[PDB]
């Protein structure tokens, strides 16, 4: 298995890394582990203008007021349990958002603030028959309504909710109230069942209380029952949201139609579907085990053919101190991170199941040391029924002495491990910034990217619509439109000349600059910067971009093209002239 | 005979040999790489807003940025490291902001931006370089674009006698302006000699069959400043000297050396003999003899062209030059898409008419190189081991990732007689230029000092409230202001709940009293756009308004402990 990608060689896999609390998505080549691209999502990106431009702020909605995000879990849309390469979804824990990235243009094209919740943490996609739903955990219990009259998490109206988002429209589909709280989640290989771990079955707010119970649980959702209740109109709404809300709590011991609670020790964390579709595997964290939920026993559990919810557990292997996450090679082994022991442990799921039935046997195959304190791990295609068992990335939280010193803040250490053989082999230490939690890999042929924009692309269609009201054809017009104290500049661009090289406004005017890059070549991107106005954006081939700012300073102000595009790059410039307020009315 | 055969694989457990400091380009940060692995070890926020650490959101960072904290963007190109006696001393890194006309200082012991200045009365700081000898007293900075003076909207004509740009000197230690020099034309790039007397800059817009490199007599400038012979502009107290030619007469502070053609790069050879100006539109470099500049300013030379001692023909589109310390220069050919290696002394002899070939090798790069940088090339210790060429079009060299492409930063072994390309490093947002330093030239703190200037103003606020940041967990109420102070020790915030009134302006100050390297904590307030880092022994603070009634969770964002998920707290906001 080639480990090094020489000059002129291409990587075999795409890797999509979460940005952690830096808020972006990063695109890596695997196995070289080099960063090919950054995709801004919840961060403000100076280079492309994401969070400054009118297109990006329209996608972010009211949340464009936040300059931060915290993402953990990137996942790729699937058709029949295999990646189809259309979309990447990722969570925002800091401002309770889910974002969709369009993998053909590698940009965030949709974003939603999940109503009536705080902190979207766990996120995963339906696998079968395709990704109809994005499943998203809200982590923290809050009052409903949260109007400041009740603060107690033990009140009957204090709770958190499981969230399903329509992948294609990126509108809420439903929400399910649960007991306890929600950590990570996964889905089965039929479309019926999803599952989430809970660590706060105590509904406490202090550390001691959140650890009291010997077992919390994984809550299992019967999505068919949920949809059936929705189509039946048997749901409520909260506040101003029209999202159907269903009640998944126990009510005096009796289970909801929508949920079952499997007792699992202890403050469990990871929740991973095996690539063969047999198991939900929950990482015990404070318990030195994983718990294996048999998905094929779930219909019986929901029909009361089982006497005890624990009867869906068919294994609970002892793996080591602080199991956090599990991934799969597709050969019948699971790999689990041990945060405290700082290892990855390879174990055989079928043997662990036999040992739970008393058949004494050694299901642990190998323990590999990692550096240090691993969180997530990801084996190539592990989330599909094409799990290929080639590469394994383990994302550790303390790199200590593994890289040159760079001050008090250290990088993370994302370590690439060869699992194609019987023995795991550590091959590469990859330092990353801001704590990626999780990543996801796709084969090179599973991702198809556009090199030039289509002119009808929904990303800037609202801008095309604005132009039409001014009688503007964006493909050819270089025009300055005036409307009271607003000025709308429309221009084409072809290196090294802006189509409007100068224009004049009154001090205080609100200026929108719309630029259409009418180039038809690849890698031919232009920029636009207005000096000393905090204005910056990218316009790639056939794209239209626009940015709005206030001409608050009298005098002559230069604008320039930022993206090196030509041998005459530092000469693709223009001038905005701002007439002083004292020479105009008022 | 000596071969180029350095090892590029830094396996697990092994450490890189050099630090690389990459500019962030249009993204606005600075990036720290290990060389030769070319892996990114750290990002240093400067002009960007960084969700992870809170740079741009915290009180400490917005204090450093001053009024310019209102800008969420930057555009940097030129990172440089402070020198003592012509050698890197590891103290500071400086970098430019072309978009909002700033210079930033980074302290290399903490790897944080600690000072920032908006340069007055100019637009767009582009070229930037450091005084070398006797140390980096001055940061030299080019303002690129010509503007009216004053720029109040009465005059827009760029040919007006009061429309010009200026060369800028910033005091490196105080990060206050030292002086500005009005010049003719446009400034592009700049460098300094190895004595402290001279600096030089290419000018592309003298408007021209020839533009020039302008040469500054920094001693003469300092003399005038100390005798009070200067004017000031607008409301800036900065001494301003007039370096323009007047009726064909020369300023005391400047000489204009004719050089073709829209010259771009301006690079000082490591032996200190030459300012080398890359020809861009002319397929040449021009070599100015620094030891002839005293005679130039003394009026002992018949013609400003007399200080030119070499003009080698290299290829199409020379943009920049670097040095191996063995007597070779390395120049990027932007059109030919090559690095050309050439011998500077053979170039000088050729210029006299000897038939001697000074070109040693041309290496193909991919594609369209701009800047290049050999290790320690800006110092008299240039070691001739590694070369990075930063190329603007990666085309097919990496997997496709949509309409936007990465820059291709190519690592080249120059240790032997033949350059060898050994690695392609894709980078985001056109870093443009970089600088390398030996591992042993950089010394960083592992934990913060409690007296650090970075958060000294926050320590002062706490002093006014009577707070001992090392021990106290308290909530001060002051009208509609709320100042929460707390220690933190994973897995617990030192204040786990507090209550305020809707609309209160809340300041949260957190001190990480851990003593263990790498145990960094975070603080995020859910749905309030609040996020910051607190590393060991650091104090950080952030102000926001509690505009939403009800219970609002905060949590630690830096995975710090087995019980990370449970290190949380509650803000309770009583309705108005
Ligand atoms: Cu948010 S948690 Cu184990 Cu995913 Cu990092
Ligand atoms: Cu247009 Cu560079
Ligand atoms: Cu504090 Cu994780
Ligand atoms: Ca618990
Ligand atoms: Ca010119
Ligand atoms: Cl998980
Ligand atoms: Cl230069
Ligand atoms: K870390
Ligand atoms: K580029
Ligand atoms: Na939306
Ligand atoms: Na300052
Ligand atoms: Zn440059
Ligand atoms: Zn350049």
């Amino acid at each position: 298995q080639k480990i090094h990608v020489g000059p002129g060689e291409l990587d075999d896999y795409y890797g999509f890394w979460s940005g952690g609390h830096q808020g972006e998505v990063r695109v890596l080549g695997v196995p070289s582990m080099r960063e090919l691209m950054r995709i801004p999502v919840f961060n403000v990106d100076s280079a492309t203008g994401w969070g400054l431009t009118n297109e990006s702020r329209h996608i972010m909605g009211d949340s464009a007021k936040f300059l931060n995000g915290d993402c953990h879990h990137p996942h790729i849309s699937m058709t029949d349990g295999k990646y189809d390469g259309k979309y990447l979804f990722i969570n925002d824990k800091a401002n309770s958002r889910v974002a969709r990235i369009r993998l053909d243009i590698m940009k965030c094209d949709k974003m939603i603030t999940v109503p009536n919740v705080q902190a979207i943490h766990g996120l995963r996609l339906q696998k079968v028959p395709h990704t109809k739903y994005v499943f998203a955990n809200a982590e923290f219990i809050i009052p409903h309504p949260n109007d400041g009259k009740v603060f107690d998490l033990q009140d009957e109206n204090s709770y958190t909710m499981y969230n399903a988002i329509d992948a294609e429209t990126m509108e809420m589909a439903f929400q399910v109230i649960v007991d306890g709280n929600l950590d990570n989640t996964d889905a089965d290989y039929t479309g019926r069942f999803a599952a989430a771990t809970c660590y706060n079955s105590e509904k406490a707010f202090d550390l001691g209380g959140m650890m009291r119970n010997e077992r919390d649980w994984v809550v299992v959702f019967d999505i068919h029952a949920v949809e059936a209740a929705v189509k039946a109109g048997d749901f409520i709404t909260l506040g101003d949201s029209k999202t159907p809300v269903l009640d998944g709590r126990k009510k005096d011991g009796k289970d909801s139609k929508f949920t079952r609670y499997v007792p699992v020790p202890k403050n469990p964390h990871g929740c991973n579907t095996s690539s063969d579709g047999k198991y939900f595997i929950a990482a015990g964290k404070l318990s030195p085990t994983c718990s294996m939920i048999a998905i094929d026993k779930l219909p019986d559990l929901f029909a009361g053919k089982l006497a005890d919810p624990r009867d869906v557990i068919v294994g609970e292997p002892e793996l080591g101190l602080g199991p956090l996450h599990t991934t799969f090679d597709g050969r019948g082994n699971a790999y689990t991170t041990l945060f405290i022991d700082s290892q990855v442990v390879k174990w055989n799921m079928e043997e662990a199941v036999r040992a739970y039935k008393g058949e004494k046997v050694n299901y642990i195959k190998q323990k590999l040391d990692v550096h240090y304190q691993p969180g997530h791990l990801h084996a190539s295609l592990c989330e599909t029924n094409e799990a290929d068992g080639k590469w394994l990335v383990a994302l550790s939280k303390f790199s200590k002495d593994r890289f040159l010193p760079v001050g008090p803040l250290h990088p993370e250490n994302d370590q690439l491990i060869d699992i194609s053989g019987d023995e795991m082999k550590l091959v590469h230490d990859g330092p990353t910034f801001a704590e990626p939690h999780d990543c996801i890999m796709a084969r090179r042929d599973q991702i198809k990217t556009k090199k030039i924009w289509d002119r009808n692309d929904p990303f800037f269609a609202p801008t095309v619509e604005m132009a039409k009201k001014d009688g503007i054809n964006l493909d050819t017009d270089n025009k300055v439109i005036r409307d009271g104290n607003k000025v709308r500049v429309y221009m084409t661009s072809m290196a090294p000349a802006f189509g409007v090289q100068e224009f004049t406004v009154k001090q205080g005017d609100e200026v929108t600059v719309t630029i259409t890059n009418i180039a038809q070549i690849e890698d031919v991107s232009y920029g636009f910067v207005v000096v000393n106005h905090g204005v910056s954006m990218e316009i790639s081939p056939q794209q239209t971009s626009s940015i709005t700012f206030v001409a608050d300073k009298p005098g002559l102000h230069w604008y320039y093209c930022s993206w090196f595009c030509h041998a005459l790059h530092m000469e693709m410039v223009g001038r905005m002239m701002v007439e002083p307020a004292w020479s105009h009315p008022q």
